[PDB]
């Protein structure tokens, strides 16, 4: 019965490798170093608690979907840990003012604005082989124009395929995380080589009465080779501020029974934290020590770990 | 006369096997274990009352045709019986929220997101040989990219042909049902190895006045080796709910004279069930015991059995 | 002069057989049992008044050319006479709803959906040898995939050639008519073994103002061994109805001076039948006895008989 | 000098036969009965004024090159003289509607659609021996499939070689002209046994502003044993009409100074015939007596006769 | 650590060239001759202190964004240095009155109003090859209509791509600066060949109470291959006057602690310059020697130089 | 030393005949009458200045290699001298229009289109014995089908061997030149009996910008018994014009220092002839007297004569 199945799946993983197959509800994950996305719900949706070092990740969605914010939050989180980041740009749209607001150390951010799509990929491969960079962000796949097209002479897909295998191997060896931002364009190479694929969309507005101050966002983990796929995350992205992390903390804290909200006050460990979600959120922001403890517990309860 | 024909067809079946030839109107079917599709009219169209264990089935149609819903309903029906299901995914589009609404036990659903089209087929074959899985769903044939294509080096058809014979044999031996979702692409291997091929399409909208709440669906059984082919099924797929099974039950109940609808009330066995099809449908939903009896009778009258 | 030629041709037929040579304008035909095509003009184009029992016939044309309709009309006409029909299918596209509208007795139609192109031909041969089937329809030559191709291992032509001689002999002996639907593919075997080859095409639309309700069709008898070849037929195929037989009857009736149309009314034997071709057509439909007599006369005047 | 050469060539012809050698510019031709090709320029290119009775002729070219039209015009010209024609068909593509437009008496045209390439040749030989047919047209060499090939068991070349010698001898004895249409395929037998070989091609379009109504055609007499070889002919083939004979008459009439075109009018024998080539052409068409006289003179001036 | 990174980046630059990658905060720049934009903040944003000779620059933005003013200020600055400028016009909108107010020497400005988009590019290439012109301004990309479009027969993108490579090479060789004004249209050729791309927009109005006398402008350096990209510049464009350079000088002087403004007076090197920013601005305008010294210091402190 | 060798070689020639052995660089040649090939460089490569009367020559190469042009130029050159030419054709591909453009007098060209390969050779032998023909061209060896093959009953080689000895003897006696065009096929008879064998190939295209107007040709004298073998010739064959003789004259004139080209003008004997090779070529074409003198000198300097 159970043994027969467990033994069968074992054979599958033995022949095809770890992560080749799993029950969507299992609390299993690869032992990979991760970098936070800046979103607690997304970190949980990823199972491993963040994006995996040494792998290829694809983040796609419509313009203004939030992929820009997400990408910058990842860079900021990485730099926070002392990790070196490189931005390979073919979009020419980085906003350093917004980036700094999200905590990005722009002064120390490495940047290249390649002459062709092929050159952009070659630079990524060189950086991957160097083992001197921790995170590489490519903005974006759709903008990586093949040299032949630029000169006005399927091509994009061919360009991606010819570089992906070597890139993936070099990234794994140096434990470098590479994120491809997309809108997906580029062919099947990225789709199959990616260890994680994120579908991000704006599903509504955040208002302060009549004034729109943010966006309701939803990210679906459509592909995940480090933990079970298909979980999703919903959170708010506030203009000029980024992901409303504390709002997520309150919601998850309440859902997991860590934060109580019956009666006139929300409370944690029996202590008052605020009247209403807003005040409770602001309180956690003003009390990092407690916020940190709640986050730790939420991760312990919801991450896909043994 | 009649004897001469019966004797001739017998020779055909003796030489070519059972199901090699039959009159489209005969009440004959193979003695195979089946899994419901979630649609009463389709189960009837299949003759045997559901999809056949141990065989290969192809379900194809345009995007949003309803093949997704149909596939999930099959998984849910199978799990309902305690059967183990595996989802081999190359589309990266499963929606667990909608799946749970259809009754799918996502937590216990096995899932693989293969690195190549060839790997996906090898995993299917391994699972088939293990005899530890009851239902395998492959989404989708069009997405099974050959390794050579992924690397940017007829190929898809060759990939399918090289695996089909062995896969079919292994599935039959372990009595594992495998469903290939398609849009058909892949060549002739699947077309000829499949025991059942379903053509599903959206033929209209279901409205509640001005608001669209569902789709009118039609499924044609274009190939059927377990019972007579070419029957069709029409039913509604309601957004967020799935196949309107009870609506089918009312329609078939009325057509088969089991449900009376003259006068002010619809009735069964002389008892009032509702005024109007809608109320009658809701009533059957609220009275499973009666609904179950009506379904049993409908199957007794319309399934292709001795 | 005339005698010298008649004597010469006689020698040709004596050495090579009846139908080996003839003047295209001669009123000669083989004494074969025939089945109507559902089209009066085509039955006339065939010279013998229909398709020949015991022979091989090829009907080819583009998709939506009308070959499907034509094939179903033949089956319906045959069943009308109490003849047994078998449908050997490798296309998986039969539409029983449309078939019933054309008069096909689907319930009594025998059907096989072979596993390979070779198996399909072997089943045809077995049925031919049994002498228990009157008409066999194969849909289609292009879809009869050789086993080697299905397994992904000139082949199609070889497959057809290896079976044709034996099939033709068995069909002749049991007086079974076999129709191969094609698009021609398959090699030269069918081309030379066929007693009749029909080229069917859609040459325009039939409209009711701005709405298209049918197709103008043209069938050319490119090969005919039962009567003189190369005659053609033009008729309409109306959606959901089939061949507009009565429209043909009116046209041929008028051309042969059987139906008068001068003045305000069309007439037959001096009796009013309608004002305008449309009304005259509807009238014949409402008066089968008169329609039957007109058809009989048209055949007497236009069929290639002594 | 001159005598030495004339005496030498005489010896060649004495040893090898008449037509074994000649100066390409000599006005010499065999005294053979001929049939017009329907083209004045081609009749002239042939030297003898038409195709030779009792000999084998090959007409080859791409599909739509005009060989079909040319072949039908020959049949029509022959029938015009009361000659009996036979069409041996393995292509199954004769269009009687177009044929009648070209003047072909379809009703009196003999036709055979042989079962094999060998049978087709045997029928040609039988007809040749009968002496009851004047013209035989074989469509086409490429379509004459050897029996062994049809049954799926160099062969075509062998088939042609085994029949050519006897066929040529029988045709000569009965003074029967045989034309092989080709695309050349079949080996060397036809190439060497043919008394005339024609290479026909479409070299452009004939337009009426923006609408294409015909084709500019060119025929090269690549082999000619009845008169000097290598002359060519250019003429137009108008859709639904055939060879623009009168257009050729005007061109040749003008080139030979028979038709004057200086000033405002074209003229013949001093009489106005039209303003512009088009009107002049139409005029000749409306005045057969004058057209006939001009053609007679053109032939007197350009045919290769003593 | 640091060495490992420095060595890695060195390899990148060695393989891909100088400027292929850099930290956004580094004080590095290419040793290129530059021309001032007329804006101190923009000159600083450019890192090198102005636009680069021998390269292609793109300046884009909405109508009335200020790109016109910026372009004219560049020409005026260039002419001030004795450099020869050419204006390639397809917009037909130059205002010489406003141009002269900005310091442009219209009388000596070369001008072409090309007949087609292709001709405009060919003239640019010819001028680039001549080495007789220092600055070329093209107004504008959107207005360069391909000849085929003009004649009413992707095309624009193809036109740009076919000329860009050769143009870039010729410009570099003669050290000619070329500026393409755009709104971006034209395809990817310009985007990748440009060494600098400027995004300019009007972000507000400048008022003198109730009267609007200018525009608040913002320029973002979205692409920069001569120094680190993404810096921005904000300044005012006053109607009939151009860029408020002295206003920028005061702001930057104050920000860099060069200009003191505590108490009742603004001061430099301890000397009073004015009460209020306006008076301080006017003072610098009236005292070029001091203004020049302050600008020199600001550049020393803010330009990206070793 | 030198004497010992000269005496030894003398013995060789005495025993085996003149031309049995020679130093490849010697200026020696047989005193045979020659006919120009139409190519100055080839005439020089032949050593004797043209093809030898009374001998057998083989010219072989791929289709479109230029052998056709070369062969026609030889005929034209011969006829120019009042010599009688005969064309023995088994290819049926002569183009009189192109031939006339090359200067061939088609009207006076003798032509035979033999019934078999054996007959073709017998006719060549008869013409050779007659002593009434100066040049015989056989097109081609590959097309000379043995009678046994034509009838479908090593053979070709045997056919050639049985005729070669007698043919060679008869040709020598009447001083008739015979050229066999080939593709080599036919066996060893021709290879050893030929006094000259030419290998001709197309080695590139001649363009007028983007339009191809000719072919770069190379002819290698692989066998030469009238002068030293192995020299080669390169020249252009222009479509519709033939060998670019004047282009060769300019090249050889320049190489031999006869034509000067330093400075702004090419010159001969100090007189300007043109600016650039093209104009210089056209000039020589317009000034035959000077061209003739230059050719005479080139031959005096480069032909292999005492
Ligand atoms: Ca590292
Ligand atoms: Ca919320
Ligand atoms: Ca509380
Ligand atoms: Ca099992
Ligand atoms: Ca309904
Ligand atoms: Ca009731
Ligand atoms: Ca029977
Ligand atoms: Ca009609
Ligand atoms: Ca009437
Ligand atoms: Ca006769
Ligand atoms: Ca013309
Ligand atoms: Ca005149
Ligand atoms: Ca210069
Ligand atoms: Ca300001
Ligand atoms: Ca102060
Ligand atoms: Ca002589
Ligand atoms: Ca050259
Ligand atoms: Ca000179």
């Amino acid at each position: 019965k159970q043994k027969a199945l467990a033994a069968a799946l074992g054979q599958i993983e033995k022949q095809f490798g770890k992560g080749s197959i799993m029950r969507l509800g299992e609390d299993r994950s690869m032992d990979v170093e991760t970098i936070s996305t800046g979103s607690l719900s997304l970190d949980i949706a990823l199972g491993a608690g963040g994006l995996p070092m040494g792998r290829i990740v694809e983040i796609y969605g419509p313009e203004s979907s939030g992929k820009t914010t997400l990408t910058l939050q990842v860079i900021a989180a990485a730099q926070r840990e002392g990790k070196t980041c490189a931005f390979i740009d073919a979009e020419h749209a980085l906003d350093p003012i917004y980036a700094r607001k999200l905590g990005v150390d722009i002064d120390n951010l490495l940047c290249s604005q390649p002459d062709t799509g092929e050159q952009a990929l070659e630079i990524c491969d060189a950086l991957a082989r160097s083992g001197a960079v921790d995170v590489i962000v490519v903005d974006s796949v759709a903008a990586l124009t093949p040299k032949a097209e630029i000169e006005g002479e399927g091509l994009a897909a061919r360009m991606m395929s010819q570089a992906m295998r070597k890139l993936a191997g070099n990234l794994k060896q140096s434990n470098t995380l590479l994120i491809f931002i997309n809108q997906t364009t580029g062919g099947n190479a990225l789709k199959f080589y990616a260890s994680v694929r994120l579908d991000i969309r704006r599903i509504g507005a955040v208002k302060e009465g009549e004034n729109v101050v943010g966006s309701e966002t939803r990210v679906k983990v459509v592909k995940n080779k480090i933990a079970a796929p298909f979980k999703q995350a919903e959170f708010q992205i506030l203009y000029g501020e980024g992901i409303n992390f504390y709002g997520e903390l309150v919601d998850l804290g309440v859902k997991e029974k860590l934060i109580e909200k019956a009666g006139a006050w929300y409370s944690y460990k029996g202590e008052k934290i605020g009247q209403g979600k807003a005040n409770a959120t602001a309180w956690l922001k003003d009390n990092p020590e407690t916020a940190k403890e709640i986050e730790k517990k939420v991760r312990e309860l919801l991450l896909s770990n043994p």
